[PDB]
């Protein structure tokens, strides 16, 4: 169930069947991060520059890098020759006044254009509430079907990122949401693992908020280590596709411990698409110090970060070739 | 160019001996505008669905295929002649008249896969296009059509792209001012969307002239000689090697027929029609004012006469897409 060219592209995005990909398609989120030191709005040059510094210096240690076509094409051209390229296809964000969080592709892009821009994968982010409005989810399923069809035609892997939410729960970090997160994550993965959607890799959240798991929690506890472990097994059971974890609302150190726990519990996850934590500090150094200092930062603290992550992946991730 | 095995079989189911004699009734906004002329209340779902089912049942025995919309036309699709193929529209009807961009938008709960699953032998999509218009608008439009063309390649189903031209700065398509640029708008738009990257299998296009302003056809101001108009058809033939078929644009049945004759005499090797209002227009007033049965009798007499006389003209004017 993988064409010759999709297989070749998958291999360019991984090392020995493990995806160790660097996520840096942030647009508005990165922009705000940037305005936290300088005065005056951040220029398009700064957005594209730091993306090129991070890409040039850290992709030698990542199997691939996820970039956005709007700001990231220059960064994409200075990436390491041994690192694949994924390009984001979705517009960022969502309308906070509505609960539908409907998906929308970038206006002047298509899967064909993403492939022409050098990408080895189309990445699209979908917000999904399995329990939400039935017609909203019908429109969302139709939308992904189109993108899956596009990616089949262009013979390019389709990486579908799913971020769960609840139309009623405002705060995804609340204990209230944590009680349903396993239901949201795993049922969404079941939906979009159906063949009609054409997905090659699922980029998903871990099916639990570890900050409420015993031994990992700084405060209130809602789950035993055994209840959390079963969520990871339920997740493994929810899809036969390769899937990789994103890092959300946790520290670098907790994310790594989570990878250990995930593997311990029996999850056969196939890697990560992690970003902010690795190139975090470079954002402040870049605005304040000279870009030559952000370089040395990336060559030292930057390398240390992604290297320690790689050492953990080597003992937790499973190769997607097993599937 | 080439057709996959499945795409060719679908094209065969839409055609007879390589000629597309297709009946178009995916009208929605245009249909509601017609029904509104004949009654006070607003048209109901049941009225739209029924009138489409009547045209389908009564006239598809005389067509090689029928084009319907998924919103109101699926019941009509199920009563078409056993011998007739099916195309389904994929675009939302109409455009925003408060801006000049007329951006395309797919039906929200449909996809090429779902159109195929609904029994269609082709996906039809209408695009409003002004070759001379805003360049960023047109880049967005071109990207959109690339997506649809890719979907149809993946689902292995013919892509029928309809192009209706306009000018961002000319309000009335029927005016002499627009008539003077129409050939440019049509022919260059056909040249763009014949590029391989758009995955089009058949173009549904306007004739590249407003015949009401051509010598011999014009009742008022004459803007073009016959040789000038004929050259516009030759330019159109030279703007693509894809199959293309003409839409009627709601002219009279007689004018559309005479335009097809003129097109063939001029050198256009067009491959058929997707003809709607020129065939069934008069049934709307009858259906509204007199009801379903009276509309059946109109379709069986005047409606039949329009499509039969059209079929006779196609037999002596259209060129086959197979023999290329
Ligand atoms: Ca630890
Ligand atoms: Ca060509
Ligand atoms: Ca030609």
């Amino acid at each position: 169930t993988l064409t010759e060219n999709k297989r070749k592209s998958m291999e360019k995005l991984s090392v020995d069947g493990v995806i160790s990909a660097l996520a840096f398609d942030q647009r508005g989120a990165l922009k705000r991060m940037m305005a936290q030191h300088q005065t005056k709005e951040p220029t398009v040059e700064q957005i594209e520059e730091l993306k090129s510094l991070v890409s040039e210096e850290l992709t030698p240690f990542a199997s691939s890098i996820l970039l956005d076509p709007e700001y990231g094409l220059p960064a994409s051209r200075v990436r390491s020759e041994e690192a694949g390229l994924l390009l984001a296809y979705e517009k960022t964000g969502y309308d906070a006044t509505t609960t539908s969080r409907l998906p929308d592709c970038l206006d002047v892009w298509s899967a064909k254009r993403i492939k022409e821009a050098g990408a080895e994968a189309v990445k699209f982010l979908l917000y999904y509430d399995i329990d939400g409005d039935q017609d909203v989810n019908e429109q969302k399923k139709a939308y992904i079907e189109r993108i899956g069809s596009e990616c089949r035609a262009e013979d390019i892997p389709f990486y579908l990122e799913i971020l769960t939410y609840d139309e009623k729960i405002a705060d995804n970090a609340s204990p209230e949401f944590a009680k349903v997160k396993a239901h949201k994550v795993n049922e969404a993965m079941k939906v979009f693992s159906k063949e009609r959607f054409g997905v090659d890799v699922l980029k998903v959240e871990v099916p639990v908020n570890m900050k409420f798991v015993e031994g990992f929690a700084d405060g209130e506890v809602l789950f035993t280590k055994e209840e959390a472990a079963q969520a990871f097994r339920d997740q493994e059971a929810s899809t036969d596709l390769p899937y990789i974890y994103l890092s959300a609302g946790v520290s670098a150190k907790l994310f790594q411990d989570t990878l250990v726990f995930a593997a311990e519990s029996g999850a056969k996850f196939n890697g990560v698409l992690c970003g902010r934590a690795t190139w975090a500090g470079s954002v402040k150094v870049y605005i304040e110090e000279g870009p030559q200092a952000a370089r040395e930062w990336l060559r030292t603290e930057g390398f240390k970060n992604i290297d320690e992550l790689n050492k953990v992946l080597d003992k937790t991730a499973s190769p997607w070739t097993e599937k």
